[PDB]
């Protein structure tokens, strides 16, 4: 576990707008280079309803994906009762996709009436 996403996060017309823009220095402990990919959620999910992911960056520690996450039909007050949680997995056929890091943002921090963008460091549990 290890590493750091760049995102963007702005909210309009009722649309709450994730880029995920880059990582860097993800880690492996068998020492592989990993098919990373971005998996979001907006915790509590009371219908269940709110995983989003990119695609998958092929065998790179350092994936670029410029990926627009999007979360429609939620209100600021809504989503301040909310906390994004994103995972960053490895993709893989041969075995379980495994975990790489993540991090979990409360939305009540951010200021949604701005573009915020920003680096997150990713950890464990």
């Amino acid at each position: 576990i290890g590493g750091a996403v760049k995102l963007s996060i702005s909210y309009r017309n009722g649309t709450l707008f994730i880029m995920v823009m880059h990582i860097k220095d993800l880690v492996t402990e068998d020492g592989a280079d990993p098919n990373p990919y971005v998996k979001t959620y907006l915790l509590p999910d009371n219908h269940k309803t709110s995983k989003r992911k990119t695609k998958i960056s092929r065998k790179t520690r350092n994936p670029t994906f410029n990926e627009m996450l999007v979360y429609s039909g939620y209100s600021k007050e809504t989503l301040r009762q909310r906390e994004l949680q994103l995972s960053v997995l490895s993709a893989e056929s041969l075995r379980e996709n495994f975990f790489l890091g993540g991090v979990t943002l409360p939305l009540k921090d951010f200021n949604l009436s701005k573009e915020t963008v920003k680096w997150y460091q990713l950890t464990a549990a």
